[PDB]
This record gives structure tokens, sequence and C-alpha cells, in this order.
């Protein structure tokens, strides 16, 4: 299936396009029923889990939108990907303003339908504050 | 020189030894003088530019300490080393309140010496806001 660093690359595309796609019914496409999450202090285990997780914090922020970018991305004899890129955000309030940073993640893949059963992202939150004005 | 995750591992560890410790008559021990660093929206180009940045940083915040620890490296056949562990820190006025986030380096060595040419660090850096908080 993902045999090569672009299809690699191409593979986490479609994954961060589900995810900032906010439609948690197609999560499961491409994550596992037992997905391990960490994302800084934000950890779950399960897919409702994920999902639920996820939810909590868009209630918190109503109007936002994110998407990301990859540059870098490397698949190892291990068969884990390493994805370096960036993270978009904006608010519908003021849709505007976007704050960028740079974002890794790290993934392993289901051996058996390649869906993401572990998922680590790695990135700085703070500069997401100036999101308020 | 470093063929091993093993070894990979052990040598980040010493790394974030000598810049934990602030001594950054030390830094050129491990860093190339071209370093190209970036931590989130911090980025430097050579070592005494990333020396610049970490004593700018450190004047904002007298007293902070620093500590990291490792728990998965792996050495790819790019020769890349990504190595995830976790950042902690502190304040000497309060040491007993310690934040600690989860962290990955990625590194590139330099192929004549063997020191850092390369480095970029990913964690979160809000959690550290409760420093200031009591
Ligand atoms: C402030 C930032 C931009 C924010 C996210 C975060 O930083 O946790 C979340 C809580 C979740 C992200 C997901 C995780 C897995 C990020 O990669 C994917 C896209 C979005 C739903 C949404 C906005
Ligand atoms: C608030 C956080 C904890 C903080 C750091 C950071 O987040 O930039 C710096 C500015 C620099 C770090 C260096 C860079 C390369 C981090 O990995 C190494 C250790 C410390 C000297 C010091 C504390």
């Amino acid at each position: 299936e993902i045999q090569t660093p672009d299809q690699a690359e191409a593979f986490v595309a479609k994954v961060f396009d589900v995810l900032d796609s906010y439609d948690y019914t197609r999560f499961g496409e491409v994550l596992s029923t037992d997905l391990k999450y960490e994302g800084g202090l934000q950890k779950t285990s399960g897919l409702d889990n994920f999902i639920n997780d996820i939810k909590a914090s868009t209630q918190r922020m109503p109007g936002l939108q994110t998407s990301h970018s990859r540059y870098r991305t490397e698949l190892t004899a291990e068969g884990t990907i390493y994805s370096e890129g960036h993270s978009n955000a904006s608010l519908e309030s003021n849709p505007g303003k976007v704050v960028t940073v740079p974002m890794i993640g790290v993934f392993k893949l289901d051996s058996e339908d390649g869906k993401i059963k572990e998922m680590r992202i790695y990135k700085d939150r703070l500069p997401f504050l100036a999101l308020h004005q």
C-alpha cells in the first residue's frame, strides 16, 4: 500500500483533509478503532475518545477553521511516517487573521488495513493565542 | 560515529545535557557553526545566532531551569535522527512547580565532525505559561 515517502506524504495529506473537514463520521476511514493519539498534553485512546476530545475543543472555539501542508516526509524501515509541515488556523469571526506554525506528525499504521493506529502531532500552540484580538 | 538508534539516542541525551546547562561556551562541542535551528516560530542560522536567541529568551525568564528525557529514537537511512521524549521546565523561584510536555527533535549531523547541523524541536510551549501563575 504505502511503499514510498511520496505515498506516505499523500496519505498524510488525505488524513488531514478528513480531519480538517471536522466531519467526524468519516474519521474512521483513516484512524484505527484503538487509535493512540497525543497532541501535546492532549492524549486519547480509541477513536470515539479522539472524536469527543476534538468536539470539546471545537465547541470551545466556535468558528474555528484549520488546514495543513507538508514539505518533508520520511518513511522508515520500521514503518514509521515522520511528516514535517505547517498547521494553519483562523476564527470565522475574523477569517482574515491566519496563524501558521511548523508541525510534525508521527504516524504508525495498522498492518492489516493501513489505518493510523498511533498519531502524535507536535507543534507550538502558543502563537494561536494571537487569534484573540 | 552513530550507526544505531541507541547511539543516536545517547548522543541526543548528551546534546541536551549541554544545552540545558546554558553554558554557551560549550555549545560548539555539539552544534555546528552553521547550525540551522527551528523551534516553533524561533528560527536561527549560525551558532552565534542560536546562542543569542537563547540568551534573549532566557533574559525574559530569569531563574529558568530545564531538562529532557527520551523514550523513542529512530535513525533513518537518510541519516536523520528523530527522537521523541519530554521537555521539563521550572523556575528557580519555585523549583517544585515543574511543567513537562512531550517533544520531538529532528537532527541532521555533519558528516565531517558529527556535530548537529540541523536541529528542529517541536513541542507545545503553551503549558509553560503555568510557570508564571503561582
Ligand atoms: C489550535 C489548534 C489549531 C487546534 C487543534 C490542536 O492543536 O489540538 C484541534 C483541537 C484539533 C486538530 C486536530 C489535531 C489532531 C491536530 O493535528 C486535526 C485538525 C484539528 C481538528 C483543533 C484546533
Ligand atoms: C520555555 C522552553 C522550555 C524554553 C526553550 C524553547 O522552547 O525554545 C529555550 C528558549 C531554549 C531550549 C533550547 C531549545 C533548542 C529547546 O529545545 C534547548 C533547551 C533549552 C535551552 C529555553 C526554555
